[PDB]
């Protein structure tokens, strides 16, 4: 349901392969409690919204992607359409996360 991105090549190829589908990216880290908090809910969205692609990026695994995508906070959710960033927020905010998906899809 949630596909783990483990290189910048994989990241770029996921955005390409998404076509016109919304892509939602959870940028997370293991020292991040709230990131761990919200992981089950992020999984739930990926089971509820099968019309949307859900990716996880661990900032330590993927420092290049984190840096290139201008991530500064943990967790950060970023939203893409056709390879372009259309939204982003920080924090383990479940309502904000689903309310953003619903604005964008």
């Amino acid at each position: 349901m949630v596909k783990q991105i483990e290189s910048k090549t994989a990241f770029q190829e996921a955005l390409d392969a998404a076509g016109d589908k919304l892509v939602v990216v959870d940028f997370s880290a293991t020292w991040c409690g709230p990131c761990k908090m919200i992981k089950p809910f992020f999984h739930s969205l990926s089971e509820k919204y099968s019309n949307v692609i859900f990716l996880e990026v661990d900032v330590d695994d993927c420092q290049d992607v984190a840096s290139e995508c201008e991530v500064k906070c943990m967790p950060t959710f970023q939203f893409f359409k056709k390879g372009q960033k259309v939204g982003e927020f920080s924090g383990a905010n479940k309502e904000k996360l689903e309310a953003t998906i619903n604005e964008l899809v």
